[PDB]
């Protein structure tokens, strides 16, 4: 259970296990610490109990990258060992985590070479066959995702880091679930021509008002941070228990409050590094996982803590091509850190393009401007095959009006000053707006 997404509720958590922290391949370790010490059997599985609390049905994907999959020494040994105990007691997920960024700095046959290598590694250290219905790629490209489908019988990868602006760029997609295009990973394939069969998930859900800006001044409940929402640094960490847990709250209520409402579902993507119990303390990391799991079971009680690859399994089996889906978001600030009050913020994503009107709601009679609207119908490129002394780190998708503001012609403004064939396309999917 559950055998539908629809009228459901799902968190995707992955933990994940590596043996330095942007290790995209054997010898490309793009950050130099060495977390050896920092992975730990006793450290592993006090994460795993932590998400039990509350939440005895509940699974996760275990990524691992190359080199801790590899590694022969004792502590990868056990903790390989205890996943695998997992992957029979829970039916938890095991598959590759490639470092986050592996399509910036690896030619894409090296990125599909090294996945399948993974794979069997996976496969045998399970056993009985056992293969990973996701891959926790990060950045990959489209011909990335169309491998999988395609050559390992893999249809769901987390390949949407989304919003992402300086860890590179990765800006333009939507948010939920989505078949990319053979022309670009964050595209949604526009028909059969460029159609891939892999789900493409993103990896952290965020608050989406935070989420507009790139960079950030740091953690704080004082600062300002792009990647603030569910994932545990820009929350209980950076703001503590207390604060921390009531924006992950928040940010979950987008989606199973207002989002299951307008969308038929609710999703919430989650990635927690089983590092951060050396880096920030047991306890403190633990409680935080017991708090948000317990949070969320409190609010939400039948939300479903499912794989990554069942998750996307679930939603193919309902969506076959990218016009079964059209998905709308609206949100306020929690009043907490940068997510701001006074603002109201709503998505819009289709097929075809993606859009987001902001407004002052505090302002009597201010209206809403489009502050993002990236059309898919135009076609799209990505980057040249990059190499480890030559990435590419830019992989936005970005063409009229892009949410980061870096731009001058990303200058918000009224929906009625967009040309007149973006007003009819917008018209097409939602005529009210105009």
């Amino acid at each position: 259970e559950p055998l539908t997404i629809e009228g459901n509720r799902f968190v995707t958590l992955c933990i994940m296990i590596r043996t330095t922290p942007w290790e995209v391949s054997r010898d490309v370790k793009l950050h130099p610490r060495d977390e050896v010490d920092w992975h730990t059997l006793e450290g592993v599985r006090a994460l795993r109990e932590a998400f039990a609390t509350n939440n005895p049905n509940g699974r996760l994907t275990w990524g691992f990258t190359m080199n801790a999959l590899e590694d022969g020494r004792k502590n990868y040994r056990e903790i390989r060992d205890y996943v695998v105990e997992c992957q029979k007691k829970y039916g938890d997920e095991v598959t590759y985590f490639p470092g986050y960024f592996p399509a910036m700095y690896l030619p894409r046959e090296r990125v599909n070479r090294e996945m399948s290598e993974a794979i069997e590694i996976i496969s045998k250290m399970v056993g009985n066959g056992y293969r990973p219905q996701s891959i926790m790629g990060g950045f990959l490209s489209a011909d990335n995702l169309r491998y999988l489908a395609e050559k390992e019988n893999i249809h769901v990868a987390h390949a949407v880091i989304w919003s992402q602006h300086n860890g590179g760029g990765a800006d333009g997609s939507p948010s939920y679930p989505f078949y990319p295009s053979t022309e670009h990973f964050c595209k949604p394939a526009q028909g059969k021509s460029d159609f891939i069969d892999c789900v493409n998930l993103d990896g952290w859900t965020m608050d989406f008002i935070c989420a507009r800006r790139s960079g950030q001044t740091g953690h704080g409940i004082d600062g300002y941070n792009s990647r603030r929402g569910v994932g545990p640094i820009e929350t209980y960490k950076g703001w503590g228990l207390d604060l921390g847990h009531r924006e992950v709250m928040h940010t979950e209520a987008i989606h199973f409050d207002k989002g299951l409402e307008l969308n038929g579902f609710g999703w919430v993507a989650n990635i927690w590094e089983a590092q951060m119990v050396h880096e920030f303390g047991k306890d403190l990391i633990c409680d935080a996982m017991k708090m948000w799991v317990t949070g969320t079971k409190e609010r939400w009680p039948d939300t479903h803590f499912v794989t990554f690859g069942e998750f996307g399994e679930l939603w193919r089996k309902q969506y076959k091509s990218n016009d079964d889906w059209n998905y709308r978001f609206v949100e306020r600030g929690s009043g907490l850190g940068d997510s701001y009050n006074n603002l109201e913020i709503k998505w819009f994503m289709n097929k075809e393009f993606r859009l987001a009107l902001l407004r002052d709601w505090h302002t009597k009679n201010s209206p809403a401007y489009v502050i993002d609207f990236t059309r898919y119908d135009l076609q799209a490129h990505e980057p040249a095959d990059p190499s480890p002394e030559k990435p590419a780190k830019d992989w936005s998708l970005i063409n009229k009006i892009n949410q980061k503001a870096l731009r001058p012609q990303d200058k918000p403004v009224l929906i009625d000053k967009l040309e007149k064939e973006d007003q009819d396309l917008i018209r097409k999917y939602y005529p009210e707006l105009l």
